[PDB]
């Protein structure tokens, strides 16, 4: 009963989800205004991706996705045929700890490997780059890294042109040639990839290691950009929502602990409630509190349970996947150096559920804010929209998307939302934006 009382702190009322949604809407309006942009927690970064007429260039497009690293070859043929090939690459700590130069040298090396395994190192291809970090764009192929997120810390990157860093590393290597045609956020790439299959897709969302959304905003509303005709995609960077104290009445001890011990204290607070980088850690801290209060594992925690990041977000998914026999739960805890009881297993499950349900409900508040804002901007009484979604939390968590879809739909009564689970959106969309941008780019000279 004391266990249940502690887990009940994660609960959120429909009245406070509505408070969060309206606060997100207020923060979104702030990010778009020239007057409040520099102070605004939700940056609402213009992407330079504009509503496009039918079709794109036909051909072979290379895609890079950083934010594991992925190289993708996308074949666009002609009605339309889109075929993909991919390779995954694990980033070594050295490439993460050092310079931006070392990071882009390892990315270049991965590109060479992909080119050799696909018998194409002699081909000079157009390249789309998904770079899943806040970027101030000057165009579709030029953007400066505002700051790292999700524990990324390579020196000499912030304030520099990310496209320039990649081009330099390709030149230093001298093993292949590529035309870097576009750089997009993963939300943007996901939206573009799902748009290919559904033209009503005007929102891209990520629920992975981090959490973010982008959407098609009226050009009239984008004050940081010249023009009043059509629409442009805006990268909300909503992970930073709560950084100017917007979420203070909702933050728990476990949230402030995760934040204090993170690579970016005081930053990405909304994200820190939802993202897979943080989810497992919130659970480990809830479990440690139960152990300290002698309510779980007879007050005896292991050296492994006491280590930061030892409770992987994958364990949270696995725990909530458990059939009922508690065998999955027992095995995770046994490997973690613990000897749990059956009751201990049930406690671990309930803690996992408390953290993930809060993540889904917090996430739905943000997405509803975006959809409700668009409905107003488009003066649509009944707005029919598609949301393209990528990320391991949304895709692989046992009940996250069910809990998330219902909560979004309760906050959006006047909307008909379709959710597309994007299989390879983050990577595929970088190539498709390149294919669309290449109608103009390949003719610049
Ligand atoms: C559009 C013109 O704007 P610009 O000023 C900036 N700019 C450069 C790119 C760019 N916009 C886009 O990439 C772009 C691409 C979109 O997704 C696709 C996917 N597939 C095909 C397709 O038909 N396919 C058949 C095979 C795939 C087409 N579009 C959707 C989109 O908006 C909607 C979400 C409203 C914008 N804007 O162009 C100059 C570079
Ligand atoms: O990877 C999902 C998201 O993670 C973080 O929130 C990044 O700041 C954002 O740019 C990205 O879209």
């Amino acid at each position: 009963t004391l266990v249940e009382q502690i887990l009940a702190e994660f609960q959120l009322q429909e009245e406070d989800l509505k408070k969060v949604m309206r606060r997100m809407q207020k923060e979104m309006d702030r990010g778009l205004r020239l007057e409040t942009h520099e102070e605004a927690s939700v940056k609402m970064l213009p992407t330079y991706v504009r509503s496009t007429p039918e079709g794109s260039e036909v051909g072979d497009f290379l895609s890079l996705d950083l934010g594991n690293f992925r190289v993708m070859l996308v074949k666009v043929g002609e009605q339309w045929s889109v075929k993909t090939k991919h390779q995954m690459y694990s980033i070594p700590e050295d490439a993460m700890t050092g310079t931006a130069e070392m990071l882009f040298d390892y990315i270049s090396e991965c590109i060479s490997d992909f080119l050799d395994k696909h018998q194409m190192k002699h081909k000079k291809l157009p390249l789309g780059f998904t770079f899943s970090f806040p970027v101030r764009h000057e165009d579709i192929d030029k953007g400066i890294l505002l700051n790292w997120t999700k524990g990324f810390k390579a020196s000499g990157a912030e304030g520099n042109n990310v496209v320039g860093l990649l081009r330099d590393a390709i030149k230093r290597r001298g093993d292949f040639e590529m035309d870097v045609v576009a750089m997009v956020n993963d939300t943007v790439a996901t939206m573009i990839s799902c748009y290919y299959e559904d033209h009503q897709c005007e929102v891209g969302m990520i629920v992975g290691t981090g959490c973010n959304a982008c959407y098609m905003e009226e050009m009239q509303n984008v004050e940081l950009v010249e023009g009043d005709e059509g629409r442009m995609c805006v990268n909300t960077e909503w992970g930073a929502f709560g950084d100017s104290g917007e979420l203070d009445e909702f933050l728990l001890e476990y949230d402030r602990l995760v934040d204090e011990s993170s690579a970016n204290p005081g930053q990405q607070l909304y994200e820190k409630l939802i993202g897979g980088k943080y989810m497992g850690e919130l659970v480990r801290l809830v479990l440690l509190r139960l152990v300290d209060e002698n309510l779980l594992f007879h007050g005896e925690a292991s050296e492994q349970l006491r280590t930061r990041g030892a409770f992987e977000t994958r364990f949270v998914s696995q725990v909530e996947s458990d059939t009922g026999d508690r065998k999955q739960i027992y095995n995770i805890l046994s490997t973690l150096g613990l000897r749990p009881s059956t009751t201990d297993c049930d406690i671990v499950r309930r803690a996992c559920e408390s953290v993930s349900t809060r993540a889904a409900h917090m996430c739905s508040a943000g997405l509803a804010g975006v959809i409700n804002r668009m409905r107003e901007s488009r003066s649509e009484d009944v707005m029919r929209i598609t949301v393209g979604v990528d990320g391991s939390v949304y895709k692989l968590h046992p009940s996250f998307k069910e809990r998330f879809h219902a909560s979004v739909r309760r906050l959006t009564p006047s909307c008909e939302i379709t959710f597309i689970e994007s299989e390879e959106g983050s990577g595929r969309g970088a190539a498709l934006v390149s294919a669309v941008a290449c109608k103009k780019a390949c003719m610049l000279g």
